[PDB]
């Protein structure tokens, strides 16, 4: 599953869409390698934990969209 043949250049964006727990909402965008963007946008999802509670993803769009919700 999720069939990825990698390169180095490639440019992929990756769309995190975030719900909080009052349910107020964002999008945030992550470019790079598959790989990096993926690992940026959990590296984002980490820094908003202090504020907001953990965190739990459901994987969309083949891994190009990672819907993220706090719990507060
Ligand atoms: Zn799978
Ligand atoms: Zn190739
Ligand atoms: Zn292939
Ligand atoms: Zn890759
Ligand atoms: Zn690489
Ligand atoms: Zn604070």
């Amino acid at each position: 599953m999720h069939h990825h043949h990698h390169h180095a250049m490639e440019e992929v964006t990756i769309k995190a869409n975030l719900i909080f727990a009052n349910a107020s909402t964002q999008t945030a965008e992550f470019k790079g390698t598959f790989e990096k963007a993926t690992s940026e946008a959990y590296a984002y999802a980490d820094t908003l934990k202090k504020d907001n509670g953990e965190w739990t993803v459901d994987v969309a769009d083949k891994g190009y969209t990672l819907n993220i919700k706090f719990a507060g």
